[PDB]
């Protein structure tokens, strides 16, 4: 249950600093309403991991490296899941909450 | 401790645990808009005159003892917790306190 509070400009682009120990593969993720019973949708899926996720609005800069528009999601939480293996079986997941400038 | 994740049932209330180490002196607040150039809106202080006044139509406060809310992010700003270790809270530590909803 860890929590990563990070400060940006609002409405700029902003590089997501990740919260993830070094060397550990990480995948960022909308906790949908913030509910962790509620789905976690998958950000910066490239193709096919088999559903691509598609956002209407302009949250997401970049996916390399990830980088938003400095805002809270109104979907849901910004998370991201730390695995230092591929198959992320093992992992732990870190809430991302920003304050502004 | 910048941040304290915490959880709870949605639209019910919620006692919210304090993340000030131990003796350590408490006042809970929203930062408008989470901007930290914004105003600090004390909260569990409802004494009067004033261009600008802030309410709490949801009953967002639950209870003042001990500070209790309805489980939700409340729209105007970020919820934080001011630490002081005096009473005069002139050293303090802010902590924001997020929600995991259940
Ligand atoms: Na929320």
């Amino acid at each position: 249950q860890e929590c990563s509070l990070q400060s940006c400009t609002q409405h700029q682009p902003y590089v997501v600093d990740d919260p993830c120990p070094i060397h550990f593969y990480s995948k960022w993720y909308i906790r949908v309403g913030a509910r962790k019973s509620a789905p976690l949708i998958e950000l910066c899926v490239d193709e096919a991991s088999p559903i691509q996720y598609i956002d209407i609005g302009n949250y997401t800069v970049s996916c390399l490296p990830f980088t938003i528009n400095c805002q809270e999601p109104k979907l849901g939480s910004l998370v991201v899941r730390c695995s230092f293996y591929e198959d992320f079986l093992e992992y732990h997941d870190v809430r991302v909450v920003l304050d502004f400038i």
